């Protein structure tokens, strides 16, 4: 019973802000491509690239939306298409997942309970998205497939971002966190995202003061007149096309690639959990997410990981007020507190755990389905070296990941242990 | 490891045709309230026994339009309302065009022998009745090359048989009056059934056949368009199908053991996944079951002459016809034929699709997958009803189409 991570490429995650858009002046990058550039370049970092891939046991797609956005499904046997003396691969098993936003969590978890099972000895993961297709008030309406479009749609054509618009006062409300707590987070992962060669928002970064309100740049744009003034643009994740692939193996499976569960080239996992809530009922308390802390204390509990050991972490923060109810589901800190323990140096690359160390969804790409699976590898690139520039001195051999569903709706969190 | 199947409930199948059409018609959500509590029911357990449903797996297809909303994994753990105590169990939600049901099977059981879980649940469901016809196709070639597959026809889906109509036509496998015998026999078979969709009609052979008017074609692609039939188009239909697997570990705490009068078990499970860039080279072969039938089995080593009950997600007669191929209980170059052996009928040696199939029992996309694995379960323990046969089995399969053949997911169900 042991899962491994042993390599994984992310793609240049683009979009509009991100000066790689193109309009008319190309045809821009397809879903198809997508997935072309995320896993032929999964194969490359791992010991194989030709034939040698005809040993990849399990597939799983992690993708959320392409019936609309590429108005195409089946992406399962697209993965063991887009490989073309290059196409040889042929009838392996293959499925697509969804869960919103923990699309990718949800896949690797498919691949973790085909590894235990016996059903495959070395799978692949691929999470990857297209938001950049057309209108972005449209672009919402087909992300509110995550809530009850049913009993949240009469609110606005943004009703997506109101949850935590409406979240974002109903805090205020409380003596949790500050509107101006929120405004910290984005500059640092903004920041971040500086620091991240493929950033989506890479080209970017302001004054705190700026990720505050006061400004008019980066200001709200809502139609929920009395939760329209109660968000900002520096809340509103990247609407970014992005593939993000991984490989895993078993130590069964290692034998194969003429490893052992030492290798200075990866990462074990020993802890994975998965939770989902109610999506016919919203939170009561709407300063707290619940499913992310199933999925947290009881996973890492399987490996009894003190969380306070944690040197490294990173979440699908789907808004900066999402960002600040993680550390009470990831129990690395508590409750009571959270726009504080943030200043203590305990997210910054250069503390006790830099949190998003790539920008995060702010700043690194949100491609809701390869968010998931992402944060799989962003813990694993700085736990062996390969972020690069960013890339932090403070070394890690443990790790986790922090899977976000809906309204925490659903939720995947992970332990990467470097054995 | 051992794959177990206890119980399951499957709904009403609902469609323009039967008469069960309409007030404001039964919801995605509803779908699934029936579906769920009925399988739950089944099972020694209905209350806060629900308590012990390890895993949840979701097999829709779509609903991201047909109910603009998806994440139907915790939409699962939702629809309960004592009785809405069951939350923050693992939920996924899988996709595989029409096979994704016996995808989110093989999640419970992958799910199952890793000790993920114990005692999980399947559930399929789709949502076909909402709006236009010829504008759900365009929402179903979610399965093919829409970038070079819709450039065809606004009945695109159709075309990769109503051109493998003509394909086979111009072949000695079979011809397009053997294509005839098929739906007659399935719409006979959906007359037996009470909650099948095309429950209430049933015409001659001569009909099934072309010199049809209240049953032709109705494609636009006007060369290939005349290749199919009304009988071929399998059913636009409404209806969940939900299942609860278990494990030999579990079966302690339920108070049972491996040889209940109420459990069928499962030792044999494959699957495969063939591009979808290319088309079949083979327009008279489907490639992608061959692999998920003679891979499964052969674990369990089970001769296929030995079967003695299938069913077969046929989108199509015409591929339904080529199912006895992969399906290795039958073999090539005769296909129209065999079929008149009886070996097909509920009356013969291997019935399939005794319930209607996919032409008059109901083709929920997403809950097609998951019901076969229950056809073979009611009829292999007595719950069939009316369409119960006295041809008693202890040995069963199943076989699941994804595209044009480019998803396949068979199993083998024998009664311990």
């Amino acid at each position: 019973k042991r899962v491994f991570v042993v390599g994984g490429h992310i793609t240049t995650f683009v979009g509009k802000g991100s000066p790689l858009f193109i309009d008319k002046k190309k045809e821009n990058k397809t879903l198809e491509e997508l997935l072309a550039e995320s896993i032929n370049g999964a194969l490359q970092n791992t010991g194989l690239h030709d034939g040698r891939a005809a040993l990849v046991d399990k597939l799983v797609v992690g993708n959320f939306l392409g019936e609309l956005f590429s108005s195409q499904g089946h992406l399962g046997p697209a993965a063991v298409g887009s490989l073309s003396n290059s196409s040889a691969f042929l009838n392996k098993p293959a499925v697509r997942v969804e869960g919103a936003c923990a699309s990718g969590g949800l896949a690797v978890q498919s691949a973790w309970e085909a590894l235990l099972a016996g059903t495959s000895q070395i799978a692949l993961a691929v999470g990857v998205e297209v938001q950049t297709t057309v209108s972005a008030r449209v672009g919402g309406d087909y992300l509110a497939r995550a809530a009850h479009y049913k009993r949240q749609r009469q609110l606005d054509d943004f009703t997506f971002p109101c949850l935590f618009a409406r979240r974002m006062k109903a805090i205020q409300e409380a003596g949790h966190f500050t509107m101006e707590d929120a405004a910290y987070v984005a500059a640092k992962a903004y920041a971040s995202g500086n620091r991240n060669p493929l950033a989506h928002m890479h080209a970017r970064k302001v004054t705190l003061d700026f990720c505050t309100q006061a400004s008019d740049k980066n200001p709200n744009f809502l139609g929920n007149e009395i939760y329209k003034p109660f968000l900002r643009t520096t809340d509103c994740s990247q609407v970014s096309d992005g593939g993000a692939a991984v490989i895993l193996a078993s130590e069964e499976g290692l034998q194969k690639l003429g490893l052992s569960p030492n290798d200075n080239r990866l990462v074990e996992i020993k802890s994975l959990a998965s939770a989902a809530g109610n999506l016919y009922e919203d939170s009561p308390d709407l300063t707290r997410m619940t499913t992310s802390m199933v999925a947290a204390r009881t996973a890492l509990s399987m490996a009894g990981v003190k969380p306070e050991q944690l040197q490294v972490a990173e979440v699908h923060d789907a808004f900066t007020i999402a960002e600040l109810l993680m550390y009470e589901a990831l129990g690395i800190a508590e409750y009571g507190g959270a726009g504080a323990l943030i200043r203590s140096g305990a997210t910054a690359l250069d503390g006790r755990i830099p949190v998003n160390t790539g920008g995060g969804l702010l700043s690194f790409g949100h491609p809701v389905g390869a968010t998931g699976v992402k944060q799989v590898l962003e813990v694993y690139r700085q736990m062996k070296g390969q972020c690069g520039e960013y890339q932090m001195k403070n070394i890690p051999g443990i790790g986790a990941t922090l899977n976000m569903g809906g309204d925490d709706k659903t939720a995947v969190s992970m332990v990467l242990t470097n054995i």
